[PDB]
């Protein structure tokens, strides 16, 4: 009753879980499109056709086929990340968690995980909806995507891989909730799309994409940004990388319909196996198959796009976290170590800048290292390894969306921006590594409220404080509550750029974020690597 | 008797001059070159021709014809750095003052004045030699030299206007205190040469010149250094301004000989009132007539003898003052002013840039405006005030002499490095200009000593601080007295890079004098400009 539902594409049965002391309903691995196998392997994918009986939507689905990462076997802070589904290419599902009793017309907010396009999972322990959707009475979604090859294999000109589909996948999702999920008590005028990191740069790429606009309400981006540098490829550079991706498992290279039927042959693992191995560059934060700027799915170039207003035009809640950076320092960079303070010498500096900036040519790295170091105490390992955490973390993540911010509010209907600054009583990873891409994730969802996973008092508080910012954002398009006695978070403004810290003390408002290395990493350094 | 000298050249009658509550013999106004008058304009100076009888050394000589500056009428704080003496192409005289009654064979410190190479008089109050050789027992010299394009006019390749005559001046100055200082109780053997400004680039090009290395045991640059961007220009930039010049003035321009037969025939003001005008660009701090880097007086270029250590090996004492730029931004930048504290707007600050570093594309300017501009507060008018008094002092002063400081400190015998940072209580130039270019000059002179002058007792304890440092440093090669337990001014070395401030509280001792900014300007910044 309460869990029997009939979709457009047939009956569905969720479960009822427990949450906190209470109980909601929970619909897990709905299917919203033709699992893309086969010859359907890097194709734009195809609605799910309608099902007869009742689809069994108590258990999580399959995860989407992806690089699994073994650097730390059974360490708890990276494999909470892996997935924790069997993998396969049958993965176009998507999660549901309704308020018991279920409500009329609700706020709907749609998770979009990241993973750099090349990893993610719906399923993860720390995407669980329940605890929001509890909380703050909203249905909570998360769909799922193609990552990696399999989502973005990019060959312009092809329909049979004509890449950005793991973005299509995406949006089949949207406009499967657009037509659902007034069936489970959500109002489909009322969606808000939200991700973390490339889920953030998604959602980003949703407001550009004309074909993606009238599919939401409005949008928050944690972490990420549509035109952050690793985001994106040209159609020339995302067919190089295809072509390479052949080259690496012994395929006809003569024409596109030869290099995908090859492709398509392929067990999932072995095209997995060699997805490194097609960057251009040794880098760190790069990635081998991302959305390409094709003339479609994209209209033209994300900056004239964002020039122009050709966008959709609503409010928007995003912010960055202090260290985005440690994360791929750690994976990628020599001198770095989970089990040591990682003081880093001048020489794995200056190797760090290199695997960093690594489309720069010698000037432009000279340009970096001028503006990162002290050159009156160069050889100090803590702020050279501080450093080069700031650099990763500006280049890559802040200094992107704050463009995009700035961008955005000229035409846009009202911007909130933060930045999330607090380090995690619990967290197990070292301390040099501050606040890490990803360690928002938890709060937004909740984690703190579980008492046995040992967050502090004012953690629980901090959370509460962000699920209900995050949801009444979605509800009404302003994160604040009128005529509450707290603290308001102000717009953001073109004039006066206003954000807010996200951490356990009593709210600081501040202007201009981060505002000189942008200047740097916007303005200046693109002039000097045009020039030379 | 102790006035009546015998030189090599014919006898000299000095005159007893009072210095405090004591005396000493001066013998001002003595030849040491022919007048470079008539067919000898723009030529090599001549020794003066031997005079029977005895001249008259009583009465300070003529000064060299040059641009006199008429900003601030009447008022002392420009008008001391003006000829006090007639102006006359008939200048080349140089003047002693010699401790009463004569030592036998003391230390000798001969003064180069600065002014750009475009102006400078060695009859300057300022310059009043008569503080220092009392107090600190040593002969001191002050020579004369051609400025302007009576004195750096130069046609390479012709014999009649070959450039630097006014360096060759100043050696032959110095030839002739080589030849003549042991008959005033001078040791020719223990010669320091020392100047501010143009005075101190032209001391650091006779340690370079092979001509010049033997006249002297010692040096002291203020304010000044070699390497300069205002100091010198190519063979081909010179013969530019020379031809410039003669299109100014009518002149016929078909060969060297007719060009030259032509500015012999102008009168000295009308070379002069039209000197400015052959600059190549719109700027400050750039002066028409310097020394050209000619493959005679400077073998080659002066980065290559630095480099190869072609050059003197001594030792030497220099230093810089803190706001060497304010006096060019007050003359020649848009929105100074000598009556009010000149808030600059952002406007003002990105015209200030411009002319402070000329040669510059449009890519080099954005690179010194980043380096220099707070962006979290961009309109406050005291820091875009300092930050381009900053620009011009390390542009134009303090990153090259570091350059040079930092080069020479590889082969020579001994380097102390100062950084001169009091302002004087009787300033009359507004507080906004700080410690001004030429203002630790009345310092190193002694002037302090003079009561009715109204600097107070620790200003006169710094002078006695500094001109004990100086000629301790003439006589010995080390500014410290041994034995003594003042605290002692450190040998700046290539690794620890010590500098000491200079100044009424007691010493401290830094490193890596301005070193953040002296990367940008003597490494980044020319390679940008070399590659783009
Ligand atoms: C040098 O060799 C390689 C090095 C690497 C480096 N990168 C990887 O292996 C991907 C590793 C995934 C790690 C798990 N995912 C994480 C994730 C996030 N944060 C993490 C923070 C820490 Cl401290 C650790 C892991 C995080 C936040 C999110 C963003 C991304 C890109 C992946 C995932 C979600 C890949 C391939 C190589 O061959
Ligand atoms: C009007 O625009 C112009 C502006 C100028 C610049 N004009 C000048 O006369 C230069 C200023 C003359 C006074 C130079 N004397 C000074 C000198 C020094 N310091 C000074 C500090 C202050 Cl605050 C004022 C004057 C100083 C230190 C020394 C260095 C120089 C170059 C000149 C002389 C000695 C020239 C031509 C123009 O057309
Ligand atoms: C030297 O010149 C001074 C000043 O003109 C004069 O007072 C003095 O008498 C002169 N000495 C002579 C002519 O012996
Ligand atoms: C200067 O040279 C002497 C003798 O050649 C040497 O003993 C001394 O160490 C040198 N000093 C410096 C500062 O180079
Ligand atoms: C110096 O001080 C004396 C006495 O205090 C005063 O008469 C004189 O005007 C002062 N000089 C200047 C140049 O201000
Ligand atoms: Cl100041
Ligand atoms: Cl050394």
């Amino acid at each position: 009753s309460e869990l029997l539902v009939n979709t457009k594409s047939g009956k569905v049965m969720g479960t009822r879980v427990p949450v906190l002391s209470s109980h909601i309903s929970a619909f897990l691995g709905i299917p919203f499109a033709e699992p893309p196998v086969g010859n359907m392997r890097f194709r734009r994918p195809e609605p799910k056709k309608p099902w007869s009986g009742v689809w069994n939507a108590s258990t999580y689905p399959n995860n989407c086929q992806q690089y699994v990462d073994e650097q730390f076997p059974g360490f708890s802070g990276s494999e909470m990340w892996n997935p924790n589904r069997e993998m396969s290419e049958d993965c176009l599902y998507l999660n549901i968690w309704v308020p018991s009793p279920r409500p009329k017309s609700t706020t709907v907010m749609v998770w979009i995980y990241g993973g750099g396009f090349y990893s993610g999972s719906s399923t993860l322990d720390v995407y669980n909806g329940k605890y929001l959707a509890y909380t703050e009475e909203v249905v909570l979604v998360s769909l799922s995507y193609r990552v990696g090859a399999f989502g973005f294999l990019a060959l312009h000109g092809s329909q049979e891989a004509p890449g950005n589909v793991g973005l299509l996948d995406q949006r089949m999702a949207l406009q499967w909730v657009h037509d659902n999920i007034q069936f489970f008590g959500g109002d489909p005028k009322t969606v808000t799309i939200f991700g973390e990191s490339a889920g953030g740069a998604s959602v980003g790429m949703h407001i550009l994409s004309p074909g993606s606009r009238d599919l939401f309400r409005r949008a928050i981006l944690q972490s990420g940004s549509p035109n952050c540098p690793w985001a994106s490829v040209s159609v020339a550079e995302g067919r190089r990388r295809a072509v390479e991706l052949g080259r690496n498992l012994n395929c006809n290279l003569n024409s596109d319909e030869e290099l995908i039927h090859c492709l398509r042959e392929k067990k999932p693992q072995e095209l997995i196996d060699v997805e490194w191995n097609v960057l251009p560059f040794d880098s760190i934060f790069r990635f081998s198959f991302v959305p390409v700027i094709d003339g479609e799915f994209f209209p033209t170039s994300l900056e004239s796009m964002l020039n122009s207003g050709n966008f959709k035009k609503t409010q928007i809640l995003l912010g960055v976290n202090k260290d985005e950076g440690s994360f791929f320092l750690l994976y990628g960079a020599p001198g770095f170590s989970k089990d040591s303070e990682s003081k880093i010498s001048r020489e794995d500096f200056m190797s760090g800048v290199k695997l960093s900036v690594p489309h720069a040519n010698d000037l432009g790295l000279d340009a970096v290292t001028l503006q990162y170091t002290d050159w009156m105490d160069d050889n100090n390992g803590i702020k050279n390894r501080d450093g080069l955490d700031d650099i990763v973390g500006d280049h890559n993540v802040i200094c992107p969306l704050m463009h995009f911010v700035n961008k955005y509010t000229k035409f846009g209907n009202g911007t909130y921006l933060y930045f999330f600054n607090h380090r995690a009583s619990n967290l197990v990873w070292p301390e040099w590594m501050g606040v890490i891409h990803g360690y928002e994730i938890e709060f937004v969802f909740g984690l703190p409220l579980v008492k046995e996973l040992n967050y502090t008092a004012e953690e629980e508080a901090l959370s509460r404080r962000i699920m209900h910012y995050w949801a009444t954002f979605a509800k009404t398009g302003n994160p604040n509550e009128p005529h509450s006695q707290e603290s308001k978070w102000p717009l953001f403004t073109t004039k006066e750029q206003k954000f807010i810290d996200l951490n356990t003390e009593p709210m600081k408002v501040h202007q201009r974020l981060r505002v000189q290395m942008c200047v740097f990493w916007n303005q200046f350094l693109p002039k000097l690597l045009n020039a030379t």
